[PDB]
């Protein structure tokens, strides 16, 4: 049988963050994967804060969320069904790469989870007709939602990400930050 | 801003199984929404019983995969795309109810978490072109793989499943239990 395996590897463009590769048991039924265990993978996080929510966003094509971070929050990212252009942007102000960014393309053909520690910008953009996005958080305290999190604009020309479109489905709060 | 809400239910028909509704904030993008807190659902299996595991089944159209359990394994399981045909079996030899079943049709506009304590028979089918499937475990020690679950007929007699097929794509092992 398969033993659950994730290959880790950190990124070679924005330190502390990871990039964790599952196997998957695959047969004509379609694939088993596993996405998180602690014993594995609660490493990638300070000893003391635990993976202790789980989330679904569900969007359409064309959207964008992003960019989001807050002060507290480890997430582990991912997309479960259809491709989305996954972009971790360094948001910390005292690290020699910040506003660097990197892209994923997450999809069937690429599982890969993303560890982004605290003070990171967020965004994913919707490739396929729909898109799952599975996210792991681990923080300290209360939830950190939409009034405790800072916003960069998606087009940030001092970021610059290459986005597949000029055009994306966005959020008010995403709107404004282009203002 | 919208407040994490869980509705949470016990089946009125195998007394331990839980049906947990979370609610959602729906806007022009599509939806979020948190499947799990350590607060709200930790409370729902015994002290020292953590859930550890998060598993993703990916699966084709009219893929039946059932019906499957082992002595040690809580599970908190719900469909994130697609629609499946969701059947928990009773499979606790000294219960009341032992071998009746419950089906819930779940879905994003159904969106229930189905937990399930130990001794129980859970089994999906796929009624979508696909479907994911997500699979959180909490369990003492190391995981029951495939050889160290028990498996039931889809189509066991005594427990006499409506299934919408006579012809699911099946696992060896799922074609086994029928001889
Ligand atoms: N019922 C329910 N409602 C929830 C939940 N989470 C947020 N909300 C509500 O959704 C609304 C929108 O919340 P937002 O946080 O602005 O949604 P958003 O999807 O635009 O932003 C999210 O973006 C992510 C990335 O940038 C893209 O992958 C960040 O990782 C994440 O921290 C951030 O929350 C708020 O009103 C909030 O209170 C939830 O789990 N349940
Ligand atoms: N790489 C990797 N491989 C995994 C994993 N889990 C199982 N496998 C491997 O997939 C193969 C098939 O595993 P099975 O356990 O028979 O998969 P299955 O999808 O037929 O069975 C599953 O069914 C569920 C329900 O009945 C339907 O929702 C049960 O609740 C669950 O406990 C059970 O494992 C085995 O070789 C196993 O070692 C995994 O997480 N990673």
């Amino acid at each position: 049988h398969m033993a659950i395996e994730f290959d880790i590897q950190e990124s070679k463009i924005l330190k502390g963050v990871y990039i964790i590769t599952p196997n998957k048991f695959r047969d004509l039924r379609g694939e088993i994967w596993t996405a998180f265990t602690d014993e594995y993978l609660s490493k990638l996080v300070p000893d003391g804060i635990k993976f202790k929510h789980d989330k679904f966003i569900n969007s359409h094509f064309n959207v964008l969320r992003g960019i989001h971070g807050d002060v507290k929050t480890y997430k582990l990212v991912t997309c479960v069904y259809g491709e989305v252009h996954q972009v971790v942007v360094d948001c910390r102000k005292d690290s020699p790469t910040y506003l660097k960014w990197e892209k994923f393309i997450i999809s069937y053909k690429n599982q890969q989870l993303i560890l982004l520690p605290p003070n990171m910008g967020n965004s994913h953009y919707v490739s396929s007709a729909a898109a799952v996005y599975y996210y792991k958080l681990a923080y300290e305290g209360e939830y950190m939602d939409a009034p405790d999190q800072f916003t960069y604009a998606w087009n940030d020309e001092r970021i610059g990400i290459d986005w597949p479109t000029n055009t994306p489905i966005l959020s008010d709060r995403d709107i404004l930050a282009t203002k």
